[PDB]
């Protein structure tokens, strides 16, 4: 038995001796080694112990994938691989520079939050190869099992450690990049708290001395780059939110989308099929038509799909030889994907009395939502619709009151709000904290209705209003402004406090859009209803 | 040697061989007397039985594959079109290709049957698997071998039985996948829908990574919305349509009639069945887009016929319309539209339902200073709110058109809308609701045989509705004369084949003032 | 049997030899020892027996952590670590002083309620440095389960034990410092 036992033990010996192993691990392994020497071959413990040896030897103790320091080359890889993302490109360059001063490996915890299908997933995949790290994707989503992360108890025969340990078995690097997805969409279970398990990772101190239920050994993850993805910010748990730095990954306008589609989408779709450029050719105009009329998404997941289908119908044609070799033009695209889905961008051409087009940062991303009001024949009343939270209800009350207030101050001869029963509708999609954002918009509607002078054509406006008519800053100007542009707006009205955020945008985004900044509502009235 | 008999022929990857030889060496060291020896033998057998390097020879001969689909099923042009892309694409790859395709639609439309046909066309192994109301992950990810009565997942069982790494997986009824104590099964499903995990999928029993990419995954749904969000974004969608009587007629004749005869083994001459019989068999025995009803009825006639032939009391079976009662008795569904003449306050509506294209009515009534509305039904929050908008729109609208009438503004109204419509298609009846209240107002009913749909804004802009295809099928089946759709739904309407849209007086509207001028004469 | 059963038995005993273990504990573990020898090797219950036995011996008993209790050093450490917070400084140096005079260790419960990011937690670590006490952290925010502290019954399969014992298993000593946080959001 003893001769064969030595060979079993020696195969683990050769594995560990090539690693830079911590002192406690050898003491652990020798104890496990000593048991195996006495334990019989048929023993259940013997198998699990041998299993345990495989797990610990699989751990890359002091094995770093050499991270290369080249400002230009890091940029080059990111530049060719992805369009745009100035903020994230700069943050990743920054990560290089810091790591450079160390002259050693570096770890950190970041979030990529933005609308879906804008390339969050894709960017992180590029980082790993760019920085010569082994790439990994891991999913928390709505998973309730804490054991997925912290592992199961060792003593249970056949039990396995956490999947992050399993990652290091595969990747054979102590310096991986781990992408964790949809942390905003965290699950709740009786079995444990995944939130706390992840908080062991996000806490820098706990990160350096992470433990597993199977492994029973403090591992070091201080050099591991953790990458979070989210769609919205508020739904992330507070401890996770404040032990980590958030980066906004924006949606795309027409022009950006178009360069994405030409440079990446189209060759990815061609490489997916196996076609050649000589075989399938689209046009700039084709994609303009595809973007404008056959996609409503902030990102390009949906436009990716539409490009996809186009090449699929082209592929079929070539094999069969049904037509001449595919050149695609606006006139003949109908055969490939069909008739225009969206013929108009917004709910009206011209707003009738008492309807305002407002802006909203939805969970998905930017959109336009109209607001509309209505009359029913001693004190007046307001009725309100949508899945309005208690917060917005109150805000609307205040809006309603402000509206009333403003009417007396301006035109006291009129009596509209104050002796008539009024109903307005506010469409849903707006997040809890983004709900107050259309307060002043409500106001506009009630006043609009009063005189029966309609809001001047294709004017937008967003902001919160106080009870005496002072406008508050609103979040996510980036997203709301994208939205206005998509839905063909000409003139926009914003809080004076949001001036910073609007002028942080790119040239091609803000241009063609005559902006106004305002601080109080009396300014807005002079814009929306001139004479 | 017995294990080697599989390993020698079936070319095994590196990491797998490593587990196998370790297990095999362990088996040799372990005493045959021990129970754990048999555990190893069972484990080794599983590993050897699983195919390695036996990808099915993919017959990418497009011309032959075309014919196979066409003969097996009627219509289904869109679905076949997607499949025929698949071979063509696979040709440009020059190798096997793996993709995930969804057939949502009404029950008994042919999702399961078509799945069979693709398998035939591609010469792939047809494996059938069912989640339904699955609550446990162990069906997919297997049970850990350490526990008593442990068996690996059916996916793993599939590979063993099919002896190929290029099967076709049918995984039906994913839209209503269950949830339970052990967690969310949807997590395991995401492991199947992602090619990234397919290449390295592992089991709690198998304990070995396996590449199950390049496999055509087929799933069926009944409704789109109910499918989990992470699966839905990842998923590729295919609509599979309903059928009118004339379509259904052809299906019976070409397929169902001979299929029943084939299943019964009966000669065609023996048990003659005619077209006219089936015309009645549709109009009087079915009121849904599915052919489950028509299939059971043809079965019934032929099952009785089998008895008739064998016994010899009628050794020649011929069916005529006057002789149908002999096999099926009297007509089950005598009438089609449950109001022949709509009284005031009643209107005809349209809905999309899980069971398929549906036909529903909407009615309002009185109850006896401000008016009131009591919306009733198992109705959701959205529909309640929409109804308030509808009601408000009704109010708005009446002062505009005829201000002297104070009916709906002062009196108390009760409203009822039948259920079945998915939450998503719940608001679609919004437009009809208004029609009902105005109808109630002047007491002049809507013009006869008029069906109508659409969401309405508080100011009266109409909005587009989903699944118009199925809605129009149902309105034809219930025999409407005239149909009013939203102007932005004009896309869907002209997409339809001409034979369904024959004899429908369609009108397109943007705003409800148009509906009011159409539904009421002057 | 001496190869597997006795090996498990022995390794755990000479582990416990240096620990000042109460009488009631020996009787429990000795019964477990008798059980391990009695029970079949390959049974699931053996693994659970071996599981329970391991945890019993791993936990320290009467292994009291030592401290310098030089008060001058203690105050210096805390002043060097943080600015402000004289009140909490004052309280904790009173605690060492009280402990010192008693000529024995002391276990009391103290709480810092403060606005977020003010330094409650970082102070915790300063205390541990000053006090030579082992540190540990545990959160209760948004938490709704007794069983993560009180433990699951060792009879069950997939049983998850008490949190507190894991700390004691980590520390391998008594006289620990535990930070319990988000107590108001329980
Ligand atoms: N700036 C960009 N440069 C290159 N590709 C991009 C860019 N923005 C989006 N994409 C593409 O759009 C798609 C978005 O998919 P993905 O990143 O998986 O979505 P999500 O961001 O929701 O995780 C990818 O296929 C990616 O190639
Ligand atoms: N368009 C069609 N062409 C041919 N057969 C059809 C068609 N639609 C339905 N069938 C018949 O339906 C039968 C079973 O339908 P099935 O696949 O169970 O429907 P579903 O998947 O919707 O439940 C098949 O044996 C087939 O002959
Ligand atoms: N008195 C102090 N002197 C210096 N830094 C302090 C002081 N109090 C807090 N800090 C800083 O606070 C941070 C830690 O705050 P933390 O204890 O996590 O906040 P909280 O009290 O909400 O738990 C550190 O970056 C630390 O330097």
């Amino acid at each position: 038995e003893k001769d064969d036992k030595d060979a079993i033990e020696e195969k683990f010996r050769e594995r560990l001796k090539e690693l830079v192993v911590p002192k406690h691990v050898m003491d652990v392994v020798d104890e496990e080694l000593s048991k195996l020497g006495l334990l019989d071959n048929h023993s259940s413990e013997f198998n699990v112990t041998r299993n345990y040896l495989d797990w610990l030897t699989s751990i890359p103790w002091g094995k770093y994938s050499n991270e290369n320091l080249d400002l230009a080359r890091a940029q080059a890889v990111l530049e060719e691989d992805h369009y745009g993302m100035e903020d994230v490109k700069k943050r990743i360059l920054e990560f290089i520079a810091v790591s450079q001063l160390r002259g050693s490996t570096q770890g950190k915890i970041l979030c990529f939050y933005g609308p879906p299908g804008v390339g969050k997933t894709s960017i992180a995949r590029s980082i790993a190869r760019a920085l010569n790290r082994e790439y990994f994707r891991f999913s928390v989503g709505g998973m309730t099992d804490v054991a997925e992360i912290k592992g199961h108890r060792w003593t249970y025969v056949g039990a396995m450690p956490g999947k992050i340990i399993q990652c290091l078995k595969k990747t054979k690097t102590e310096n991986p990049l781990i992408l964790i997805d949809e942390v905003d969409m965290i699950g709740r279970g009786y079995q444990g708290d995944p939130s706390s398990a992840l908080l062991e990772l996000l806490d820098p101190e706990q990160n350096a001395n992470f433990l597993d239920h199977y492994l029973d050994v403090p591992v070091d993850l201080s050099k591991v780059l953790f990458i979070c993805t989210a769609n919205v910010t508020d739904t992330i748990p507070e401890p996770l939110r404040d032990r980590m730095e958030m980066i906004n990954v924006s949606g795309y306008v027409a022009q950006e989308k178009l360069a994405i589609a030409e440079r990446y989408l189209v060759p990815q779709a061609r490489a997916l099929c196996g076609l050649d450029e000589s075989k399938a050719k689209l046009s700039s105009d084709v994609l303009t038509l595809l973007i404008k009329q056959y996609c409503r998404e902030s990102g390009v997941r949906n436009l990716q799909k539409q490009v996809e289908k186009v090449l699929r119908k082209s592929a079929y044609k070539i094999v069969s030889g049904e037509a001449e070799s595919v050149e695609v033009t606006p006139e003949n695209l109908q055969d490939f994907v069909g008739k225009p889905v969206f013929t108009v961008e917004r709910m009206y051409d011209v707003t009738p009395p008492g309807v305002v087009m407002g802006l909203a940062w939805t969970a998905m991303g930017g959109s336009t939502l109209f607001v509309e009001t209505s009359l029913r024949r001693k004190d007046g009343s307001l009725e309100v619709t949508g899945q309005l939270g208690e917060v917005m209800k109150e805000s609307a009350r205040i809006a309603y009151t402000f509206a009333r207030a403003f009417l007396m101050q301006h035109a006291p001869a009129n009596d509209y709000l104050v002796t008539s029963h009024i109903h307005l509708h506010v469409p849903e999609g707006a997040t809890p904290k983004d709900g107050p954002s259309a307060g002043c918009t409500i106001v506009t509607a009630l006043l609009s209705l009063a005189m029966g002078r309609p809001v001047r054509q294709n004017l937008a406006m967003t902001g919160e209003v106080s009870l005496t008519g002072k406008i508050l800053p609103v979040g996510g100007i980036k997203e709301k402004t994208i939205a206005a542009k998509r839905a063909g707006v000409t003139c926009i009205v914003l809080p004076a406090e949001n001036k910073k955020d609007f002028y942080d945008l790119a040239a091609f985004i803000t241009e063609g859009l005559e902006v106004h900044f305002v601080e109080h509502y009396r300014e807005i009235f002079d814009i929306a209803f001139p004479d």
